[PDB]
């Protein structure tokens, strides 16, 4: 019964300059170290609003994120994984995975699920079937540690194709022209 | 209608010392100073499940925990803060929060809501009326910088009567006897 609009609406969204809709929620008082020696807040968070219209492009972090379910159809997430760093949590990039943010357990759904750093990422919802009914998806991230923009890497096709052409088609569906 | 026999089973969720139900899910690879010097996780996330036969008694962390609503009843988060420390994100411990974490933030539950390090604080769930009809709460935790039992202090009542008798009434529901 709940819409993209409601929550737009509620939780006060805006759009997000990779896709999507989004706010920042909290960032850590403390300050840490980072993957790459840089001091980054402890965790940052927000609300993440997804919808078929509006996908996140592909990208890449340095630190890991983790997604949580709340609201509305699953939330489809390919991840280009850079090792099979799923277990600490050689060719690179090689791995992909689909996961499903949801709540429907049964179905393969993850009420929870962390992309590691350094894995190319991003989102989507469906616009019809089973997994596309209520017209959005609505989670919360954790980047931790802290997430800050010049630790964000965006990428166009082009730029994927030459280095990872094996995803060929993510990278023509969730990546930049 | 799910129930707390479904997620305990299916998340393979066991008994928290705290109370309530739970089980570790991803632990970060990289490891970082916490507010007290220490080595720790950059982050450890779980899910936490709470009923009211068993709600999580007061205890105390050293980094801050942040709570996502996933399903079931608001989980009723008893806050008693050791400064203001909300906005963040000289007697001690006055001030008393009482969040729901929930999805009808129209009725003011919060999907998402961070529990300050140095907080004293503890969760429950109604058993009747608006907020007590599916019978659990099921949510995810992450600690940031991460949990570790050294820094895992539990309470008992006639312990805190003696430091903060001003919230007897939430010291005498919350705390363990």
């Amino acid at each position: 019964q709940n819409t993209a609009e409601f929550w737009i609406k509620r939780l006060q969204l805006v759009p997000h300059p990779e896709g999507g809709y989004y706010s920042e929620v909290v960032r850590s008082a403390h300050k840490v170290d980072n993957e790459e020696g840089n001091r980054r807040h402890a965790y940052t968070t927000i609300y993440f609003l997804c919808t078929p219209e509006s996908p996140s492009h592909l990208h890449r972090l340095c630190s890991d994120e983790t997604w949580m379910y709340h609201a509305g159809d699953p939330l489809q997430l390919h991840v280009i994984l850079k090792d099979p760093q799923d277990e600490d949590r050689r060719p690179k990039y090689q791995v992909y995975r689909r996961v499903l943010v949801g709540a429907r357990v049964e179905r393969g759904e993850l009420l929870q699920y962390t992309v590691p750093g350094g894995a190319i990422f991003g989102s989507s919802v469906a616009a019809d079937g089973a997994d596309g009914q209520a017209g959005y998806s609505l989670v919360s991230c954790i980047v931790s540690p802290g997430f800050d923009y010049r630790d964000f890497e965006i990428f166009t096709q082009a730029q994927l194709m030459e280095l990872y052409p094996q995803h060929e088609a993510v990278i023509k569906q969730m990546a930049y022209e």
